[PDB]
């Protein structure tokens, strides 16, 4: 401090930041809503301030390729540090490092297409468990709240694909799992005082309900002492070149699957019903595909899913208009010079992809929903480096395969079974959380009636 001055140094545009706030009042519109606009404002590149932090953000495809691949295990490895973590300091996601790049590697095979492949009569069950829970609401001409429904498919899909318990969590009871996993303003203040995360970690707070973290750290030890095909197992089947996994470690994955296969699985299957909902020749171009595929409400396998074309387009298209990371961030670890321009060491560099997915330049009507920009006919002109839903380089997202399949065989099952329409009480247009989250403001409600 005042680092304010640092990109008025380097000669990179931006807004102008008060002091100690930098530019974070800007973010009352949404992280979302202050990209576009600094994207058409100032060009390639751009800077601003989180509290003293400066933000250098990159929009240019063979710099970001230089900052998420060529130059990842060197410079650009980790994320920016956010806290108090408390014993999640050893998950993956927020790993550092060498203690990252030994928790990939253990982690590595459990994504494979070999595994995913035998989990799939295990995702296969919970679609049905999902349709008779969504026929008595169908039967009873009442709108659905999609999240509800699809949160407890998602739910129903971890607890089993991460540790083997099998419950219908939306009726089926307050069985002694679904409510510690229910617990999944505070950190908007780490950004303007971050000086006070070692404060919290000292204080052992943590963002994690320490409640919570205690349930499953017992839990886990449970399960690891009474076996003693899901993740696990597959991660304790590891743990049997570099240390192995703990106990502790083990656990703290677990916590990281969880976070990422529920409101993430839940929230995209919202997105795309509603973009179904609101483009009905679209809900039947699939339904068509999904019958001429799998006839007579034939039952997907492994194989039929990679095959259906089109099912594979709507869920991108969804994506790029909700990619629902809305940024990817790595921490500039070196003094380093990309593709002609200094970046100073400390720097945090941030790829809007929420911004590069709706931009004009590179895609003709980008508000629209339109499904054929990811026609194998068109899928080749699309940049893999301004569509990155799921990032890219080696701190990608290592469960990217297993969402698209968990997604995919939801929306199989339920688009064999039900149409969806909309209702009066639906919001369109949609509109997105001016807070933190890309989620709707108005959750997705819907008219379901059965085919
Ligand atoms: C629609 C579903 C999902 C989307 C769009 C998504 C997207 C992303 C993105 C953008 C990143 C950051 C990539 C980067 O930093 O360049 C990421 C990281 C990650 N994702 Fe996903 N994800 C999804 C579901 C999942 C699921 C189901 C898991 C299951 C375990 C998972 C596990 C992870 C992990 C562990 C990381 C951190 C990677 C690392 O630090 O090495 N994600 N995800
Ligand atoms: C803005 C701040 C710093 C406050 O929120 C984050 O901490 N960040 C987000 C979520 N973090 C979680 C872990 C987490 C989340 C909330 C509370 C406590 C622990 C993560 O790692 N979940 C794996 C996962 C997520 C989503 C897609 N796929 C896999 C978003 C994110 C984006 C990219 C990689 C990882 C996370």
């Amino acid at each position: 401090t005042h680092s304010h001055g640092l990109f008025k140094k380097l000669g990179i545009p931006g807004p102008t930041p008060l002091p100690f706030l930098g530019n974070i009042l800007s973010y009352h519109k949404g992280f979302c809503m202050f990209d576009m606009e600094c994207h058409k404002k100032y060009g390639k590149v751009w800077g601003f301030y989180d509290g003293q932090q400066p933000v250098l953000a990159i929009t240019d495809p063979d710099m970001i390729k230089t900052v998420l691949v060529k130059e990842c295990y060197s410079v650009f490895t980790n994320r920016r540090p956010f806290g108090p973590v408390g014993f999640m300091k050893s998950a993956i996601s927020i790993a550092e490092d060498e203690e990252w790049k030994r928790l990939r590697s253990l982690l590595s095979p459990t994504f494979t297409s070999g595994k995913l492949k035998e989990m799939v009569p295990i995702i296969a069950q919970y679609g049905d468990v999902l349709v008779r829970n969504l026929r008595r609401e169908a039967e009873t001409g009442k709108p659905v709240t999609l999240k509800d429904v699809f949160g407890a498919y998602s739910m129903d899909v971890i607890t089993s694909t991460s540790f083997g318990v099998n419950i219908d969590s939306l009726n089926n009871p307050q069985d002694p799992f679904v409510e510690n996993t229910k617990k999944l303003p505070f950190f908007l203040s780490i950004t303007v005082f971050p000086f006070l995360i070692p404060i919290l970690e000292v204080l052992n707070i943590c963002v994690f309900p320490r409640e919570v973290t205690n349930f499953l750290r017992k839990s886990v030890k449970r399960m690891k002492e009474s076996r003693l095909v899901d993740f696990l197992q597959l991660m304790i089947d590891s743990q049997n070149s570099h240390k192995a996994l703990s106990d502790l470690e083990l656990v703290a994955q677990s916590i990281i699957f969880i976070f990422a296969g529920y409101e993430t699985t839940s929230s995209v299957l919202s997105f795309i019903m509603y973009e179904l909902a609101t483009h009905p020749d679209v809900q039947q171009k699939l339904q068509e595909e999904i019958d001429a595929v799998l006839p007579n409400k034939a039952p997907p396998t492994y194989d039929t899913v990679l095959q259906m074309e089109y099912l594979d387009m709507v869920v991108n298209e969804t994506l790029r208009l909700f990619p629902i990371a809305m940024r990817l961030e790595r921490v500039c670890k070196k003094d380093v010079e990309i593709n002609g321009m200094f970046i100073p060491k400390g720097v945090v560099v941030m790829i809007p992809s929420y911004a590069l997915h709706r931009d004009p330049k590179y895609w003709t009507e980008p508000e629209k929903f339109l499904p054929e920009r990811f026609s194998k006919k068109n899928k080749d002109n699309i940049d893999p480096y301004i569509y990155t839903p799921f990032g890219s380089g080696p701190r990608n997202c290592i469960g990217m395969r297993f969402a698209l399949m968990n997604m995919k065989l939801a929306l199989i099952r339920v688009l064999q079974n039900f149409s969806f329409k909309p209702c009066k009480e639906t919001q369109i247009p949609l509109k997105l959380s001016l807070g933190g989250l890309l989620q709707p403001e108005k959750p997705v409600v819907l008219k379901v009636e059965s085919r």
